[PDB]
C-alpha cells in the first residue's frame, strides 16, 4: 500500500496535556471548510469551532482511546439543524491522475457523555468527501450508524480514466458535520490516502 | 418486526411498456418528478436537450452487455451541458414516514451505458448520487461510491438507522436518483429501486 502524505493527518498537532481539553483554531495543516458561515474567524468554547482534543485514559467523551495516537479533531456547530455544514478540509500536493484508484479512509467519532451539563448525545451525520480541485469525485454522506462514545472507519474509492474532466487538478479532502441532528458534534481521526494502479 | 418493503411507484421503470429495443421516451416516468435544483432540464424536451425518460434494454441492445437488471426498461438521465454546470435525476416522496429504531435500505442498481448513438460515443460516465430523504432532508446518500465500466450496472445500497432522537421523524421518506454532470458522456441508467424497513 502507497501512501499519499497527509499534514496533521491524525490531528496530532498540537499536543494537548490533560485529558478532553482541547483548542478552539483551525488544526495546523487544515482550513476550516465554511460554506455557509457557519464558523467564526475568532472561536469560542461555545461559538461554532473546530479543533483537536486529547483522547486517553479518564476521557468523559468515549468508550475507546483516539483510533490514532493522542488526539481527534472535532468540529461543533450551534446553529439549528437545516442551518448548513461545516469542516475540515486540506487540498494536497499530488494530482489526479488517470488509470489509478484512490481510496480514502477516515476514522468517524460520536462523542457521547456530557459536557458543562450539556448531553453531548445525539449525533448531527457526517460527510467524507474525495475532491480534485473544487469537484467532489466520491463521497460518503453519512453512510454509518455510529452510536454516542464510538468510531467507525469511513472509506471512499474512485478510480480516474483518462477521459475524466479533473485530471492534474490537486486532490483535497473534506470532513464534514452535516447539522442534521443534535448534539450537533462529531469527530475524526487518523485519515489516510493511498494510491494504486487501477 | 420484520424486514419489509416500502412500496415504490414504477420502481423499475416498467411504464410505459416499450416495443422496439433500444427505443425510449424523453418525458419524466410515471410516477417520478424530474429533480432539476440546476434548472440544466427543460419542460419539453427533445432526443439532445437535457432529458430523462425510460429505455427498453433486452436483447438487440447496443448499449450493454447483460439486459435490463428488472423488467424491460431503465430509467435514464442525459445532461447536454458542460460538466460542472449542475446536477439533475429523478425524485419520488413516499407514502412512509420516517420511523425511530428502525433500520432503512435503499437499493438502486446503477448503469453506466455504453457503445454508440448516432455516431455519438457513450463512453464516459458522468457520476451518480442516489439518495435517502426525510422530508427536505438527505439522511444518507452514496455520492459515486462505485467504479462502473462502460456497458455494465452495479448495484449502490445506501442504509440509515433512525433514532428516537432524529429531527426529521414522520416526514414523508423520499428517493433521489442523480446525474453528477461531472464527466462525458453524460448520461447513466438506473433500474430496479428497492427500499426496505427493519427494526434495528
Ligand atoms: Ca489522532
Ligand atoms: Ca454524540
Ligand atoms: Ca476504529
Ligand atoms: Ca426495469
Ligand atoms: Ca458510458
Amino acid at each position: 500500500v502507497v501512501s499519499i502524505p497527509i499534514n496533521n493527518a491524525g490531528f496530532e498537532d498540537p499536543f494537548i496535556e490533560v485529558v478532553d481539553d482541547y483548542t478552539v483554531d483551525t488544526p495546523p495543516g487544515w482550513t476550516t471548510y465554511n460554506p455557509n458561515n457557519l464558523v467564526p474567524e475568532k472561536r469560542t468554547t461555545w461559538t461554532s469551532n473546530n479543533g483537536v482534543g486529547y483522547v486517553g485514559p479518564g476521557t468523559q467523551f468515549y468508550n475507546q482511546l483516539a483510533p490514532e495516537g493522542r488526539n481527534i479533531g472535532y468540529i461543533y456547530l450551534a446553529q439549528k439543524p437545516g442551518s448548513g455544514v461545516a469542516g475540515f478540509e486540506q487540498i494536497l500536493d499530488a494530482t489526479l491522475e488517470p488509470d489509478t484508484k484512490y481510496t480514502l479512509k477516515v476514522d468517524v467519532g460520536n462523542s457521547g457523555g456530557e459536557f458543562q451539563k450539556i448531553s453531548l448525545a445525539g449525533f448531527p451525520g457526517y460527510r467524507v468527501e474525495l475532491l480534485a480541485g473544487d469537484t467532489v469525485l466520491a463521497a460518503d454522506h453519512n453512510n454509518l450508524y455510529i452510536k454516542d462514545g464510538e468510531f467507525k472507519t469511513s472509506t471512499v474509492t474512485f478510480t480516474a480514466t483518462p477521459d475524466n474532466p479533473y485530471l492534474d487538478q490537486k486532490l483535497g479532502i473534506r470532513l464534514i458535520n452535516l447539522l442534521q441532528g443534535t448534539f450537533s458534534g462529531l469527530d475524526f481521526d487518523n485519515v489516510r490516502l493511498t494510491v494504486e494502479p487501477a
